């Protein structure tokens, strides 16, 4: 079967990472929407303009409300994109045939929207030369973040060419994971986000989201499926553009 | 030897166009700048705030500025990017080791700036399904264009991958020629843009810059030195990365 996916990236990233995943996915035949979130990629805003991650998902709902009754697609998120997937879904569930989570965060519903960001930073820190500002949105102090080069290089893309390596120092901009107004915002709900499929994807080679990380996840909020990539790093649309492309394969012909 | 190049993309495109060719030149040695020009790539400006080529070319003159007396650097430009040559050579010609022209317009001073782009129009009239529009900047119309998918895919594009092509999709922005503000510019300088060394780098299966276009260029100001890469296509940073970075070790061994 086919099916609409629609690639999230993540914090500091834009659409061009999904640069190697869409074309082949559109050989499969299928229809693939990869979008700049909010500050992101070539999005006209900077990061100073945005308020909270509800904000920074602007480019997603809006993309899901230009979808005419009836049509559904499958979202699939890297990194912190499965935060935006979660705003989306308390937004348009009816639209969302399925949830793919790519080495993402999985928030969940009995916890507050800041619950698996707050682990995340336990389990991994150090966030070694990427450097934090300040800014004030909507009468709250926002900490922005780019990251370092050398953070890009080993723990992201550890085994990603030097080519691709590059785009991400050319191409990564300032962004925010809005932790402390996530921490504040109200919870997913079970109606919306907690009544999607949510398939899991990782590998235990991710050198950010760590195995702990993510098999912490996975008890949290039991996904209805769980993909483990063997090899590969972080960004397993770059390094397992095929693998993916299969396993989003799988899901276009399970879930509709 | 080694030097310090400094990559200058074309209208509508960005530094990641450069993404393949950067690492390479760094493997032998060498520094390596990629600049994003006015509201391309990442730079957080509209095509709308610009009202001129010189204007456009802030980042490459703003670089210039910057380098420590007695610091040189060998400028390569590609397309529309041999324009920003010429002005940044008109102000900081003492600064330009040599300017390396990659499948790019080679402007000259004894006719007016536009020139070579007027006589690009006459022998690449058909830009496809490329878009333009119209803005007022500084009490100027400017036509701005917004580069067609199948103008890139066949003419740019020809010889590329899937996965590079998928780039210039997601990443290409709306931009201009400013052509009608190029014939009202005061023409290049003989003393400074006509005193740098110039070196002429070009292949036959250039889809957009045709034979005939390049070969009239060559015979209407004559480089110091001319390379032709056989094969390939316009974006030979692409398609002919190793032969690219072969022929720039050359210029530094050859220009300092």
């Amino acid at each position: 079967a086919f099916a609409h996916f629609v690639l999230i990236h993540t914090i500091c990233h834009g659409a061009w990472i999904w640069h190697k995943l869409k074309p082949l996915l559109e050989a499969l035949g299928h229809k693939v929407t990869a979008l700049d979130l909010a500050a992101s990629g070539v999005d006209p805003r900077q990061i100073e303009e945005i308020g909270s991650f509800d904000e920074y998902s602007e480019p997603l709902l809006t993309f899901l409300e230009a979808l005419p009754p009836g049509e559904k697609v499958i979202l699939v998120g890297e990194s912190c994109g499965g935060l935006n997937i979660a705003i989306a879904a308390d937004k348009y569930c009816e639209k969302i045939a399925a949830a793919v989570f790519h080495n993402s965060v999985l928030p969940d519903t009995e916890h507050c929207p800041s619950y698996v960001v707050d682990k995340l930073m336990e389990v991994f820190p150090d966030w070694k030369d990427t450097t934090y500002f300040t800014y004030t949105k909507d009468g709250k102090e926002i900490t922005g973040l780019k990251l370092g080069f050398t953070l890009l290089r080993e723990n992201l893309y550890t085994l990603c060419g030097p080519e691709e390596y590059e785009l991400a120092k050319m191409l990564t901009r300032k962004g925010s994971l809005f932790q402390n107004i996530l921490a504040k915002r109200p919870f997913f709900t079970k109606e919306g986000y907690g009544s999607i499929k949510k398939i899991y994807v990782w590998t235990d080679q991710d050198e950010i989201f760590l195995p702990e990380f993510q098999l912490w996840q996975i008890e949290n909020y039991k996904p209805d499926k769980v993909y483990k990539v063997e090899g590969g790093d972080h960004l397993l649309q770059l390094t397992k553009t095929k693998e993916i492309a299969e396993i989003l394969q799988e899901v276009a012909d399970t879930y509709n």
